[PDB]
């Protein structure tokens, strides 16, 4: 069992909190990180045991590491503790710039991450650069670092809402590719729009996709190619993970 022992757990600094939980830094041998998401209501109870269910199935290098859960006092998760920033901290917050082939790198692994849990039937849900963790500034960890529940990594087929459920392998291959197009530009897409209900309705159309020709010119045409099928407007012209692990994988041998 993953069920944390009552008492073991040192919760020290808090860290972060949301209307879904706190989260805190602990000492569980060693360094953790805890999320508490509390008396619990049967809502509360159910999500714990779906985010509990979905941990537990993973066991890759790219993934967040589940230690255990905590059921009293409170609801709380317990996974390993990540040292440094996000990808979206560091592209578009302390704007660190990175080598070309770091930036395939971060691609590689992330692709490797969803690769992996796509072949374990996971839809992540909600991928972008703030969810994707760059480990002691070397090593990607998808996640969940939120605590809210995010529309620039979202397909339009998940936008309108019209054909629900909307989410899929291919949903995550599209924000996948909005992940890809901020590695390759250092930006976020549609920064000139400064209106949300717009972009919105407007990437929901297909009025409104993002800007490729804004992708530096020492991005390999592979690469470029590569976000441009990820980011395909019809939800099944989008390739999967394991050829677009292929893909990178191919092109970095390069
Ligand atoms: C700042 N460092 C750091 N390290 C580790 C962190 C770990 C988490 C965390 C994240 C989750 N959830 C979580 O990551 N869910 C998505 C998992 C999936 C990719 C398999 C679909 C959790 F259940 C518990 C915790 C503590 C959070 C929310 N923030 C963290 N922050």
């Amino acid at each position: 069992d993953w069920e944390i022992p009552d008492g073991q757990i040192t919760v020290g600094q808090r860290i972060g909190s949301g209307s879904f939980g706190t989260v805190y830094k602990g000492k569980w041998h060693g360094d953790v990180a805890v999320k508490m998401l509390n008396a619990p209501t049967p809502q509360q109870l159910q999500a714990f045991k779906n985010e509990v269910g979905v941990l537990r199935k993973t066991r890759h290098v790219n993934i967040l590491l589940f230690m255990g859960y905590s059921t009293k006092p409170q609801l709380a998760i317990v996974t390993q503790w990540c040292e440094g920033s996000s990808l979206y901290h560091h592209l578009h917050i302390i704007e660190t710039k990175f080598e070309m082939i770091k930036l395939i790198d971060i691609a590689r692994q992330t692709a490797q991450g969803m690769d992996y849990l796509h072949a374990k039937s996971i839809i992540h849900r909600d991928l972008k650069s703030n969810n994707i963790f760059l480990h002691e500034d070397l090593t990607v960890k998808i996640g969940d670092f939120g605590l809210a529940t995010s529309i620039l990594w979202m397909a339009p087929e998940v936008i309108r809402m019209q054909d629900k459920n909307p989410y899929s392998f291919q949903s995550d291959v599209y924000a996948f590719g909005i992940v890809l197009y901020e590695l390759m530009t250092g930006q976020l897409p549609y920064s000139n729009i400064n209106n949300r209900d717009q972009i919105i309705f407007m990437v929901g159309r297909g009025y409104l996709s993002p800007d490729l020709s804004k992708v530096r010119s020492n991005c390999p045409k592979a690469m470029k190619r590569l976000m441009a099928e990820c980011l395909k407007k019809k939800r099944d012209e989008r390739p999967l993970f394991p050829q677009i692990l292929a893909s990178i994988e191919l092109l970095a041998r390069s």
